[PDB]
This record gives structure tokens, sequence and C-alpha cells, in this order.
């Protein structure tokens, strides 16, 4: 009953209305704005709400989950990736998880840059990229891990754990059980980073805008917010949080997209009928 087809409606009733009220208006208020003609959003419809946007110059959302913090981006443009790493250095990056597949990126037409499986120069900064494990995710579905080491003149040099899921392909749903873990790993990989910052004495554990997992697909709203709804279940401290509240909390700090796809709604609802997690709120 409480994961029947009435109550599955309903949700999809609720967010639906929640999506297109948030569908962005020619120079909304509620949205980043581009700066003078320089690209900033990918994808023209999918938009960056201004109240939680990370950098001016970033398709870049803070998102809290109940008590989750993360960040959700767009797969930065070729122009961003200074900003990108700017903003991954930052943030003291523990986890960079990029959910887009290598066909995605080594297409040419989608300008999406490899900007994380190799070395390269953006501006002041110089990024040196190592191999590191291959986690299975099941389902030959597989994630393909990294470090980011983000150097710059007069800067602390970070190092960014990378997990790449490079074949879970644009618009769809991997299952629960990859998702799930996926989500472990992501979770796993970020506290390894957070303990070492902590045992360091890093000012950045004290900072709420900082440690937080950034995730990307290609626009920050399908498979990412999947993934940013399975690692708010696997947080303790969200107990009793509903899934309407976690996707339209996703929704307004970022855009009306989050949780793109039926199938991305699906495998959260099947997440929290397995938790006995409420889809509704009363």
């Amino acid at each position: 009953s409480p994961y029947g087809p009435e109550a599955r409606a309903e949700l999809s009733s609720r967010l639906t209305t929640l999506r297109n009220t948030l569908a962005p208006a020619t120079n909304d208020p509620r949205y980043l704005q581009a700066c003078g003609g320089e690209k900033l959003n990918r994808f023209r419809d999918i938009q960056c709400r201004r109240q939680t946007a990370v950098r001016a110059d970033l398709n870049a959302n803070y998102i809290q989950v109940g008590n989750t913090r993360t960040i959700a981006c767009q797969y930065p443009l070729q122009s961003q990736l200074e900003s990108h790493f700017r903003m991954l250095a930052e943030n003291r990056t523990p986890v960079l998880a990029v959910l887009a597949s290598s066909s995605e990126i080594a297409n040419q037409r989608f300008g999406m840059p490899d900007y994380f499986r190799q070395s390269g120069t953006y501006g002041s900064i110089t990024v040196e990229s190592k191999m590191t494990q291959q986690v299975g995710l099941g389902d030959g579905i597989m994630a393909d891990m990294y470090t980011l080491t983000i150097r710059e003149a007069g800067q602390k040099t970070i190092s960014v754990p990378v997990v790449h899921v490079g074949n879970w392909p644009d618009q769809t749903a991997v299952s629960s059980e990859v998702t799930k873990a996926l989500a472990s790993l992501v979770d796993q990989t970020a506290e390894t980073k957070r303990n070492m910052y902590e045992s360091k004495g890093s000012s950045a554990v004290a900072d709420d805008s900082k440690l937080r997992p950034v995730i990307h697909c290609r626009a920050g709203v399908g498979r990412t917010a999947q993934l940013i709804g399975a690692m708010c279940m696997n947080d303790s401290r969200n107990s009793q949080l509903s899934v309407e509240d976690m996707v339209s909390q996703m929704r307004v700090q970022r855009n009306g997209i989050m949780v793109q796809k039926d199938e991305q709604l699906d495998v959260l609802i099947k997440l929290a009928e397995g938790q006995g997690r409420p889809l509704l709120n009363s």
C-alpha cells in the first residue's frame, strides 16, 4: 500500500507540479545567468539555482538532502575547466563521482573534455591524473578510479579521488543494486579522504560548504540525482526523510529536472521500500 500504484501516482503528481513550477523563465531571477555571451549552461533548459550556486561561472549547486551535503553539477564546458578545478580544490573535494560514459566523453560533438583521465594545464592550474583501483559495481558496470592532483602557484596542492563509472548510459537508471554499490563506493571513498583531512587538522572540516562529494553526469540531473538520492539514504542521520522530501529538496536547490526519468525515480522508490522509508509526506 505505501509503495503501491496509488502512492507512486501521487508522488509523481506532486513532483511533476514542482518540476513545471521550477521551469526556468527567460532571465529567471531564481537561476544563475550567463555573464556576457560566454556559455554557462551545457543544456539551455537545465539551469543552475542562483542562491545555491557554487561559483558564478559554473553550472553547479550546493545540495543538502536531509543532512547529506553534496555538490551536483553539469559536465564542465571546456571554457569552465579552470574554474571547475578551482571549485574542486577549494572544496577539498573528498570524491568526484563522474557518471558520464567513456563514449560520451570520446564523442567530440558533445564537448565533454577528458579532464580527469589525462593530465593537463588550464590557465594557472596544472592537473596530474593517476590511475588507481577499478571496482566492479555489478551487472558488468565498472567504476574506474583516479586521483587528480591540482596544482597552482601559491596555492595549496589538493588531490581529489575520482570515481568514474564509464558505462552508465545517459537517460537510463542502473539497477537499485548497482546504485547501492556505487553509493557505497562513493561514500567510502569520501570518508577515507575526509578522514585524512581530519587527521591533518584541516580547517575545511569545520566548513559546511567544503568537503562535499561532487557528482556529475552530462547535465547533472539524471544519473547524478539518482546517485545523490541513493547516497542520502545511506546516511544514518536521514531517518524518515521521504522520497518526496529528497527529490523536492534536490529540485529547489538545483533545478526542477533533478531525477529526470521515471526509471530513475523508480530506483529511489525501490531503495526507499527496502529501508521502510516513506515515499510521501503526510
